[PDB]
C-alpha cells in the first residue's frame, strides 16, 4: 500500500487518500481527530488533546459535522443549500482536514490554516467550497482545516463557572493549530509559517486568535475575509452570556451554576438548538444567539479596548469585505425582501428595517441613520431605499467594523492589506440586486473555477489564480505581491495616512483610497456618542 | 418754475418734488432722490412705529441722497474698497425715514412694472444710496422703475420690549411697509404700475422681503418676491419675544437705564452713539453671523416663527425666485474665526477648525458641535489646511443661508408657489476681496443693478453681457413671473424648482446649466437631523 498516503503523528498513524485535481494528484488526510470527543459530561468544556491510537486510523472520509441549526428558508435552493451541512451531524465533531502536494513535499512548505464562518452558529470544514485540494496541487501549500464546535456547544457561557466558561468553541481551534504545530512537519508542513485565514465569523475568530496572547505563539499572518473581533455580532459581555444561558435553560425545564450546567447536560441536541434562535434581546438580523464571551480569560477585555491598545509590531494582516455585504441577510428578517421578486421597497419599510438592521438603535439614532443613508434627490425611490437597506447592514456590521480594525492595526505597526471583492459568479443563483453577496469571494479563494464541470467562464479561471496566488504570496512572506512579477499592478499597505486599498476583479488591480471613509466616519465616531447620550 | 427741466417736476400725495437728469450709459434716467414717507422718528418717537408723512408746502428739492439711519460702522480694514463700498455714504441721522426713484427719461407713457429694493446689513447697517444699489441701470436698459427705502437698523429699527407700546419691536420692517403703502398711492406719477410691484432684496434685505410674505398686511403691497442669499426662516432672522426682551434689557442696563414705560424713556434720553457703541455687546455667545436687534416674534407682524408660517401657509398665488452665491461663508470669517484674514491665505489647523465650528454654530450643544465635524471633515485629509478653510467657510454658508435658503424653495414650493431658484457662481474680475474667499456674499447685487454698464468701472466685456443678461431675468421675472425671455426659446430654459425635481440654475459667463439638488444632502442635516439633535437635549 501507498508510502505517500502513510503518516505518523505523535498520536497514531494515518492513511489518508489521493485525490485528483484538475492537474495533478493531491494527498488528502480527512477526519484526524485531534481531541477527545466533547460529549455528556464534557459538553461546554474546554477541549482535552486526543488519547493515543492503535493500528492505522483512516483518514479517507470527512467527519461529522458539529451539532448545529440547519436552514429551511429556502428548502431545496442551492444558494442556501451549499451552507448547509453535507455530512451527518453530531456532538462528536472535533476532527481536522488536511490537503498537501503529491507528492509530499521535499522542503518545508508554508501551512494555511482555514476557520469557517456560520455566524457562530453553524458550518463546517467539510463544505464543497472549503476544497483544499487546489490550493495544495496548484500553489504546492499545505492546507488545514478543523471543525469547532458552534451554537449552544461552542459558546454558550455561565461565566465564572468551572462547568461552562465559554469560548471552547474557540478553544477547540486553539487546540487545531497546537496540534499543527506538533504534527504538520510530519506532512511536509512548516510549523514556523502559518497563516490563519478564514471568512466571517471565521474573520472574527482569527482576530480573536491575534487578540489573545496564548494564541500568538501558534502563528505569524492572518487573514480576515468579511470579519473582525470588533463590531456588533462577534462578542457578548458576561453579563449578556449569562443571561442568555439562563433563559436557554428555562426554555427547556432546567432547573446554583453546578445544578445549572448539569441539567442542560443531560438533554438530547435537538433540545437545545429548537430553542437557539429564541434568546436574542430584540428584533434582528445578522445577530447571533451564541458567540464569543469577554471573559476576562479568552479575551483579557473586549476587542475594541484590545485593539485600541495592542502593540502589533510584529504583525502581517490581509483584510477585506465583498462589494454586497448586507444583502445576503435581508431575506431573513427584513419584511419587503425575498430572492423571488425585486424587493424593491416602501419608505415605510426602509424605516421599520432599519430598527430590524440596527437593533441596538434609539429612536434618535435609527433617525439617525435613516438621515444619513436616504438619497435626497429620489427619497421615494424602491431601487434607493433597497440598495441602501443593504447597505446599513452591510457597513453596520463588516464593513466598518473592518475599516476601524485595518486603521488600527496598521497606526499600532502592522503591515496591513486591504481588498474589496467586487465580481459576482457568472455560477450564482441569488437575483441580480443583491449584486455580490456576503461569501461568494471563498470559491475562488480555493480555485474552485479551476474544476472544468463547475461550469465557471475562462477568465473567472484566470481570476481564481490571481486571488489563489496573492494569499499563498501573503502565506510565503506577509506581502501578497508576487516577489517576479513586475508588471505595474502593485498591492501596496493599507496605511492610516493614505488608507489605501486596491479592488479584486477580472480588471486589472485598481487602487482606491477610503474604505467608505465618510461613511465609517458616521458609524464609527459619531454613533458611539449619540447612543451614550 | 419757469426754466426748470419739464420731466424732472412730479407731484406726489405729500407735495411737489423737483427731480434730477442721471447720465447712465446709454442715455439720461430720472432720479428722486429723498423723498420722505414717514415722520422723521426722532425724540419721543423713537422705538415707535413710523406715522405717515405729514405733507409739505413749496417745491421740495429731491436731487442728492438724503440721511443714513443710525447704525454702527465697520472699522476692520480701514480704507480698502471690500468693506468701505458697504460704509455709509451720507450723514448718519436718526431722521433718515426717505426713498429713492429712478425711471426711464421722459418717463414712460404706459404703467412700467415697478422694482421696491430693501438692503441687506444684518438689520444693523445698510443704505439705499451705496453705489451698489444705482437705479440708474436698471432703469434706462429695462425701462423700469426702482424704489429703494432707508428702514431703521440696529436698536432703533428692532429693539423691542414685546407687548409695550413704548417699543413694540419690529418697526424697521413697519418702517419698509410704509413704504410699500407710499408706492401703492404714489408710484403712478412717475409711471410705475402699481399692480406690477416685486419685491427684491439682498441677505437681511432678502429676510425682509419674506416677513412681508408671511404678514397678511404686507401681502397687498406687493404681487412677486425675489429673496437674494436669505431668508426669513434660519438661525439669525429672528429672535423670540424672550430673547428680544432680554437683549433689550441689557442694552438698557449697559447704558444707565435700569416696569418697560419708564426703561424705554430713559433710553430715549440718550445720544444715538451711545446705544450703537453698545449694541454688539448683548450677544450671548461669542458668535458670527449673530446679530444683536433684528425682527422679533411678536405675535403680530410675525403670527407664529417664520419656520412654523411656511410649513402651513398657502402660497397659490406667489411667484418667488430665490438663490445663493457659491460662497455665502468666507466673508464672515475674517470678522471672528481665529485663523481667517483677507491678508494671508487662511490656512488653519484642525485645533481652529473646531474652535470654529463652536462660533459658526453658537447654539450648538457639544455633542451637535461634534456631529457638525464629523460631517464637514474630509476623512481622507482630517488635517488638511486648505480642506479645514474651506469647510469652515461651508459651515457658516449652508447653517445660515444656503440651508435655509433650500428649506424655503423647498417649502414653498410644496405649497404652490412658483418657484426659481438659482446659485451665482462669477467672481467678479474688480473683486478687491482675496481668492480663498471665491464669490462672496454680497456681490452678485452689482451685477444685477447693472454696474459692469458703466465703462469707468474696468469690468470685462463678457462681464458686460453678463451683466446684461441677468437685468433681462430679474425684469422679466417683475413683468411676467418667469425670468425666461418668451421671444427667446433658443437659449437655454430656467425651469421652476420642484420638490420632486429640485431643478436650480448656475449663473455664471457661460450660458444657463440646469442642475438638480439644492445641496440637497447636507441640508438634510441642517434642516433635519440638528434640530432633532438639539431637540433630544
Ligand atoms: C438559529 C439562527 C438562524 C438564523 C440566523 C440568521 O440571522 N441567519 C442569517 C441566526 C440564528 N441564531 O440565532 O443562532
Ligand atoms: C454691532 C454689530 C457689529 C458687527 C457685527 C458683525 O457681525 N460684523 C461682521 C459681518 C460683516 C454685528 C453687530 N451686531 O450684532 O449688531
Ligand atoms: C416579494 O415576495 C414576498 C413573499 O412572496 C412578499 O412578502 C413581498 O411583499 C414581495 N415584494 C414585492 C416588492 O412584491
Ligand atoms: C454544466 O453544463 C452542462 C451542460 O451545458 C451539464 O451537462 C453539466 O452537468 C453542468 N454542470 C454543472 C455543475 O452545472
Ligand atoms: C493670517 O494672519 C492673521 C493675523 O495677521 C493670523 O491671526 C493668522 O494666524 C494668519 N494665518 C496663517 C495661516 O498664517
Ligand atoms: C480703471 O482703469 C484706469 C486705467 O488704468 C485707471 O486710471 C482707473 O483709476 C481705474 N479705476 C478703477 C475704479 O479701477
Amino acid at each position: 500500500e501507498d508510502p505517500q498516503l502513510l503518516v505518523r503523528v505523535r498520536g497514531g498513524q494515518l492513511r489518508g487518500i489521493r485525490l485528483k485535481a484538475p492537474g495533478g494528484p493531491v494527498s488528502a488526510f480527512l477526519g484526524i481527530p485531534f481531541a477527545e470527543p466533547p460529549v455528556g459530561s464534557r459538553r461546554f468544556m474546554p477541549p482535552e488533546p486526543k488519547r493515543p491510537w492503535s493500528g492505522v486510523l483512516d483518514a479517507t472520509t470527512f467527519q461529522n459535522v458539529c451539532y448545529q441549526y440547519v436552514d429551511t428558508l429556502y428548502p431545496g435552493f442551492e444558494g442556501t443549500e451549499m451552507w448547509n451541512p453535507n455530512r451527518e451531524l453530531s456532538e462528536d465533531c472535533l476532527y481536522l482536514n488536511v490537503w498537501t502536494p503529491y507528492p509530499r513535499p521535499a522542503s518545508p512548505t508554508p501551512v494555511l490554516i482555514w476557520i469557517y464562518g456560520g455566524g457562530f452558529y453553524s458550518g463546517a470544514a467539510s463544505l464543497d467550497v472549503y476544497d483544499g485540494r487546489f490550493l495544495a496541487q496548484v500553489e504546492g501549500a499545505v492546507l488545514v482545516s478543523m471543525n469547532y464546535r458552534v451554537g449552544t456547544f461552542g459558546f454558550l457561557a455561565l461565566p465564572g463557572s468551572r462547568e461552562a466558561p465559554g469560548n471552547v468553541g474557540l478553544l477547540d481551534q486553539r487546540l487545531a493549530l497546537q496540534w499543527v504545530q506538533e504534527n504538520i512537519a510530519a506532512f511536509g508542513g512548516d510549523p514556523m509559517s502559518v497563516t490563519l485565514f478564514g471568512e466571517s465569523a471565521g474573520a472574527a475568530s482569527v482576530g480573536m486568535h491575534i487578540l489573545s496572547l496564548p494564541s500568538r505563539s501558534l502563528f505569524h499572518r492572518a487573514v480576515l475575509q468579511s470579519g473582525t473581533p470588533n463590531g456588533p455580532w462577534a462578542t457578548v459581555s458576561a453579563g449578556e452570556a449569562r443571561r442568555r444561558a439562563t433563559l436557554l435553560a428555562r426554555l427547556v425545564g432546567c432547573p446554583n451554576d453546578t445544578e445549572l450546567i448539569a441539567c442542560l447536560r443531560t438533554r438530547p441536541a435537538q433540545d437545545l438548538v429548537d430553542h437557539e434562535w429564541h434568546v436574542l434581546p430584540q428584533e434582528s438580523i445578522f445577530r447571533f444567539s451564541f458567540v464569543p464571551v469577554v471573559d476576562g480569560d479568552f479575551l483579557s477585555d473586549t476587542p475594541e479596548a484590545l485593539i485600541n491598545t495592542g502593540d502589533f509590531q510584529d504583525l502581517q494582516v490581509l483584510v477585506g469585505v465583498v462589494k454586497d455585504e448586507g444583502s445576503y441577510f435581508l431575506v431573513y428578517g427584513v419584511p419587503g425582501f425575498s430572492k423571488d421578486n425585486e424587493s424593491l421597497i416602501s419608505r415605510a419599510q426602509f424605516l421599520a428595517g432599519v430598527r430590524i438592521g440596527v437593533p441596538q438603535a434609539s429612536d434618535l439614532a435609527a433617525e439617525a441613520v435613516v438621515l444619513h443613508y436616504t438619497d435626497w434627490l429620489h427619497p421615494e425611490d424602491p431601487t434607493h431605499l433597497r440598495d441602501a437597506m443593504s447597505a446599513v447592514v452591510g457597513d453596520h456590521n463588516v464593513v466598518c467594523p473592518v475599516a476601524q480594525l485595518a486603521g488600527r492595526l496598521a497606526a499600532q505597526g502592522a503591515r496591513v492589506y486591504a481588498y474589496i471583492f467586487e465580481h459576482r459568479a457568472s455560477t450564482l443563483t441569488w437575483p441580480l440586486w443583491m449584486g455580490v453577496p456576503h461569501g461568494y469571494e471563498i470559491e475562488f479563494i480555493f480555485g474552485l473555477p479551476l474544476d472544468p464541470s463547475l461550469n465557471y467562464t475562462t477568465e473567472e479561471r484566470i481570476f481564481a489564480q490571481r486571488l489563489m496566488k496573492y494569499w499563498t504570496n501573503f502565506a510565503r512572506t506577509g506581502d501578497p505581491n508576487d516577489p517576479r512579477d513586475s508588471k505595474s499592478p502593485q498591492w501596496p499597505p493599507y496605511t492610516t495616512a493614505a488608507q489605501q486599498y486596491v479592488s479584486l476583479n477580472l480588471k486589472p488591480l485598481e487602487v482606491r483610497r477610503g474604505l467608505r471613509a465618510q461613511t465609517c466616519a458616521f458609524w464609527n465616531r459619531f454613533l458611539p456618542k449619540l447612543l451614550s447620550a
